DNA sequence: CGTAGC
DNA sequence: AGTGCTACG
């Protein structure tokens, strides 16, 4: 049955063991916590979690043996100094080591180990909840339950009366059930190599595996390091923001009070319906629940009467000051190391789509630069309060329309390569020509609204739905429609083509092999199936573009880390030359990167971005990416040096 | 389910 | 329930 090898007990035992790991080039390890029991003793302390303890480490390399790794302080002969030597040499690639670290939630585990432990890993990862989203990115979040049912049954009866295996976080990481730490790390490595031996197997099979140890396993070290560094928040320039906001908060709050003659909540949408509706007699849309207050029927509104308009922007901002400002306020992290408060999310990798999103707040859903006058315009965001650490600035890499260069690239249009080649601007020209104005006259949220129509019609917009929007008729919707299907026919061409191949084959493909598969399309539902054709495009121009930027991230972080040759990231300085210079990896956006760089290497590191994004992939259409720097996000300048 | 980003 | 990835409330 399992046979767990306690390391630590005899020093011959020790010796061979490392020699053995030394000698070994696929391993499992993984981490014990536990409770307090009432620091220094039982184990490093968990960051975080104060209640929990990490206790030993569990090495399993093939078969049942679980090798459990013990960093007590009680074999009295090994001491902690020189068995943390040895953990560390075993645990770092040097002279060609290719070594494969098997471990279940390999960010949480990368940082535990660098902040508490003080051990940093440099050896190929092969996390088996990252190739479990690979065969089926659009499932839910892998458990370790999960992978276990679905990759190795028979060994499935080790997690007999494991309640605590049902959980996110992996087996020897939760505070849960009455096994002991040692016993519990040990049964689920020796469960994860062997789900990891199957899944990449699973991969060769399904020719995978090259995409998911070259961009996105990497992609994933990546991520930790971001999760590591976080990003700089400062209240200074967020406090006032919120007061700034909650004054016009309460001004608008007068101002409807003495318009409608009545104080009311706003909050309540039955009492908005009643008050605009029913007593400002305010025209009805067609479609409790007596009248509906949707964000269109009040941006419709707005010129009739100016009460909507006040509703409609009290409502985002308030909408900025519940759900944004609330969020980041609760959650900052002031650590005397990088001398300023900064915050660190969580980050996500389970997408449908390849993307990389945030827990814990969501650090991308925040407003943008939006201006509202108060008795010109403030141009209040919460986008200037992400300070980074003094003496640095944000040097953000937004991609130039990386979704239609993407678009142009598998659809081979004429048209559009030609028109992206050059700094056209196409968002602009097509601003330009609904608006029957000059390119240059066009503002930002024009653009925007434009920017958003245009990205409608790529994916598929209904005529009643790119009407309401547009602000013009259904048969105005549709004849627009048509001219832009008809101006780029290679789009059409590509869009009925890879349905057609999500129809055939069940799937559809990434231009990096990724694959995402939508039963859905099969759906006897017309709506089911337009939703289907409409998501598949979306899937494979956004998974490619997603795993773009992956590749981006990966890359920059390789030249940075060859070049730069200082403390990685803001973790493996708290993992314990002073000033702090680097290329920290801090935000993506889905489409750009944040680096915190310091402000000694603005420029080259810039450089390297401007480098490796543009030279990501070599695609049909060259991939433009603008470096902006900045003392804040939120008022970063451009930077074409 | 409505709304914020991408 | 007819632009899609999300996240939060
Ligand atoms: C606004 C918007 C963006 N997107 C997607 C398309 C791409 O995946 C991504 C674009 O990210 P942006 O970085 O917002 O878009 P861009 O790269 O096209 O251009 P800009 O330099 O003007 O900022 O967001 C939509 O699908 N629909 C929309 O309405
Ligand atoms: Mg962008």
């Amino acid at each position: 049955s399992l046979s767990i090898i306690d390391v630590a007990s005899d020093q011959n035992l020790f010796q061979t063991f490392i020699k053995e790991w030394r000698c070994k080039k696929r391993f499992s390890i993984s981490l014990a916590c536990e409770k307090i029991r009432s620091i220094r003793d039982d184990g490093f302390p968990i960051k975080g979690c104060d209640d929990t303890l990490v206790v030993g480490l569990a090495v399993c390399w093939g078969g049942r043996d679980a090798y459990y790794f013990s960093l007590q302080k009680e074999d009295p002969s090994l001491t902690l100094k020189d068995r943390m030597w040895y953990l560390q040499s075993c645990l770092r690639k040097e002279s060609d080591k290719e070594c494969s670290v098997v471990i279940y939630d390999f960010i949480q585990s990368y940082k535990i180990l660098l902040l508490s432990c003080g051990i940093s890993l440099e050896q190929s990862y092969e996390d088996p909840k990252v190739a479990c989203w690979l065969l089926d990115p659009d499932s839910q979040e892998p458990t370790l339950h999960s992978i276990v049912t679905s990759f190795l049954p028979h060994e499935l009866p080790l997690l007999e009366g494991m309640e605590t295996s049902q959980g996110i976080q992996s087996l020897g990481l939760n505070a849960g059930s009455e096994h002991s730490g040692r016993y519990r790390a040990s049964v689920e490595s020796i469960l994860i190599f062997n789900s990891m031996n199957q899944l990449n197997s699973l991969l060769q099979k399904e020719n995978l595996q090259d995409v998911f140890r070259k961009v996105e396993m990497p992609s994933q070290y990546c991520l930790a390091l971001l999760e590591l560094n976080g990003i700089g928040f400062s209240t200074a320039e967020c406090e006032s923001q919120k007061h700034i906001m909650q004054a016009k908060l309460d001004a608008i709050e007068t101002q409807a009070y003495q318009l409608a003659g009545h104080s009311f909540s706003f909050t309540s949408s039955d009492d908005i319906a009643e008050v605009l509706f029913l007593e400002l007699k305010l025209p009805p849309n067609r479609e409790g629940r007596q009248f509906s207050t949707s964000k269109d029927v009040l941006n419709k509104l707005k010129a009739l009467h100016p009460l909507p308009g006040l509703i409609l922007e009290w409502r985002r901002i308030t909408n900025a000051i519940t759900k944004v400002v609330f969020p980041l306020q609760r959650e900052k992290c002031l650590n005397p190391f990088l001398g300023m408060e900064r915050i660190y999310p969580v980050s996500q990798s389970h997408t449908a789509t390849g993307r990389i999103t945030f827990t814990e707040p969501n650090i991308q859903n925040v407003p943008r630069d939006f201006e509202i006058k108060m008795p010109m315009p403030f141009s209040i965001s919460m986008r200037h309060a992400f300070v980074p650490f003094p003496g640095g600035s944000i040097l953000a890499a937004d991609y130039s329309q990386l979704e239609l260069r993407i678009l142009a690239h598998l659809s081979h249009d004429r048209r559009l390569i030609q028109v992206l080649n050059t700094g056209a601007d196409v968002f602009r020209s097509i601003a330009a020509e609904w608006k029957m104005i000059e390119p240059e006259s066009v503002g930002d949220d024009l653009r925007q609204q434009a920017k958003q129509i245009c990205y409608g019609i790529i994916y598929g917009m209904g005529a009643k739905s790119l009407g309401e929007q547009m602000g013009i008729k259904e048969n105005d919707a549709a004849c627009y429609i048509d001219s832009f299907k008809s101006r780029y026919t290679g789009i059409n061409q590509f869009m009925t083509e890879t349905v057609k191949n999500c129809k055939r084959d069940g799937f559809v493909q990434t231009i990096l092999g990724r694959r995402r598969y939508l039963p859905g399309i099969k759906d006897n539902n017309p709506y089911r199936k337009a939703h289907a054709e409409r998501q598949a495009i979306n899937t494979i121009v956004q998974g490619s573009a997603a795993d773009i930027v992956k590749i981006a991230t990966v890359n920059i972080q390789k030249q940075l880390e060859t070049f730069h040759s200082t403390f990685k990231s803001h973790g493996h300085r708290e993992g314990m030359f002073c000033p702090i210079r680097g290329g920290f990896f801090i935000l993506q956006l889905h489409d750009e990167l944040l680096y915190e760089v310091a402000e000694e290497d603005v420029v080259q590191v810039a450089q390297i971005v401007k480098n490796e994004m543009e030279s990501a992939v070599k695609l049909s259409v060259k991939l433009k990416v603008k470096v902006k720097i900045g003392a804040s996000w939120g008022e970063l300048k451009d930077f074409d040096v």
